[PDB]
């Protein structure tokens, strides 16, 4: 397998990806994102998230004809505290392709974006029950974050934005 | 007062004003960045947050003759369900000069931000305890976000990315 920085002709394959795991979490309804936003937010000028995939041969495409098998989505994050992190958004392997080492091939390359950035770190959240992806993170390195504890997580939707914006 | 977004000349005031909001917290020591950093990871080529700072008259400056007496900082996420966000990191004004529409006017202007880039909403934590903030958030249109619990949060530093990305 081929472990490569996507383009912007994978955004199909990017949407087919992120219906995945969405549907692996029983929460596919709630992907809205479309084909355009991902092209448009991905590879217009200026990018709102990066994102690698992992491409095999064609003989081994999917039955749906496809050679795109896995992804991750990422951005950098800031803390005003120690500065720049690799903050890993999305990582999934479709079943039939896992436990090839593609997973573990893409955090390495996560890695080195995360040091050629100098980033001094890479977040990511994991579901609690997960254990087998706990497991796989904690094999590499991965510990308990425990900056957002005592903490509550707030949004302001873009309704009262738009209010905000235009008292 | 003037809300403007900060120049490469402010980076000194954002750095004084993020050790100000750590010893707010009992944390001061925690801030290890440095001047050079923001400059380099604030203003160069490539930003990686973003800053808008509150400005006083010359007449009000700081004891200390600061016309910096508030500052937010925040830079762009991505959620692969719904896309662009705009996640506030930091958000400050010394205490003096609280009470005065500085910290609203600040969020109006992140409001802004938010709609021009086209972000559906604006996430950021609060300390459980802080009230007051909590009040002022939801007087706003703030709503409290379920997306995390059942989650883990996971870091992996930089030794282990190093030892990954050269494996
Ligand atoms: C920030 C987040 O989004 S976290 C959410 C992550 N996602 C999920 O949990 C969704 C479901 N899971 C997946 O999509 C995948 O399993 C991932 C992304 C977690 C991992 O990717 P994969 O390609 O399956 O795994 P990879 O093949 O590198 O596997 C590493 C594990 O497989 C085994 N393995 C790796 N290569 C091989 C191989 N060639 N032969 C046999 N076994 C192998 C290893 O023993 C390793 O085990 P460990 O975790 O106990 O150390
Ligand atoms: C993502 C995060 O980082 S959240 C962490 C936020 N930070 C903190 O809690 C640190 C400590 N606090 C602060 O630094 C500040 O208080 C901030 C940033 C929270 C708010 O900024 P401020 O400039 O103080 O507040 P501002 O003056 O706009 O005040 C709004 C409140 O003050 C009152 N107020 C505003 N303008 C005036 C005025 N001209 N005269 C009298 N009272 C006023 C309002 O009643 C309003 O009350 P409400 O919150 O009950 O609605």
């Amino acid at each position: 397998f081929v472990i490569r920085p996507a383009t912007a002709a994978d955004c199909s394959d990017i949407l087919r990806l992120i219906k995945e795991l969405a549907r692996y979490e029983y929460m596919e309804e709630q992907v809205i994102l479309t084909e355009k936003d991902l092209l448009e937010d991905g590879f217009g000028e200026h990018p709102f998230y990066h994102c690698l995939v992992a491409e095999v041969p064609k003989e081994h495409w999917t039955p749906e004809g496809h050679s795109i098998v896995g992804f991750a989505m990422y951005y950098f994050t800031y803390d005003p505290w120690i500065g720049k992190l690799l903050y890993l958004e999305d990582f999934f392997v479709m079943s039939d392709y896992r436990g090839f080492g593609i997973g573990s091939e893409i955090l390495k390359n996560l890695s080195q974006v995360a040091m050629r950035c100098r980033c001094s770190s890479m977040h990511f959240l994991v579901a609690e029950w997960n254990e087998p992806s706990i497991n796989f993170y904690k094999r590499r390195g991965a510990s308990d974050l425990s900056s957002e504890e005592g903490w509550r997580l707030f949004k302001i939707d873009k309704e009262y934005l738009l209010k905000m914006a235009t008292e």
